[PDB]
């Protein structure tokens, strides 16, 4: 631990964006953002 | 060799997506990330 932040972690993230021409964040991405609403459905408060 | 931390797992991560033409996340990352909505569905304490 020390100087990890999300700071680097967008940087090479951002890179894989262009890196496969946002096919990938199309298919699984989209996929997994769908399941990324749900399970945070289960965990949550104030309806 | 590697360890347990995001920023190595990040790396290989990276890499990983354009060796496999996104063709690999794109399938089984799809139904791991449908999974994901359902295995945290169930556990939810909110924590």
């Amino acid at each position: 631990m020390g100087g990890i932040s999300i700071w680097q972690l967008l940087i090479i993230a951002v890179i894989v964006v262009l890196l496969f021409g946002t096919k990938k964040l199309g298919s699984i991405g989209s996929d997994l953002g769908a399941s990324i609403k749900g399970f945070k459905k289960a965990m949550s408060d104030d309806e």
